[PDB]
């Protein structure tokens, strides 16, 4: 696997669309 920290370095490492300003993740998890 890849060194990383709590996330697994997915695809979406953006942040995740939190309950406000869905705008991080904006990509289905990726």
């Amino acid at each position: 696997m890849i060194s990383s920290v709590c996330v697994s370095s997915y695809r979406g490492r953006k942040s995740g669309n939190k309950p406000p300003s869905k705008t991080c993740l904006k990509e289905e998890m990726a």
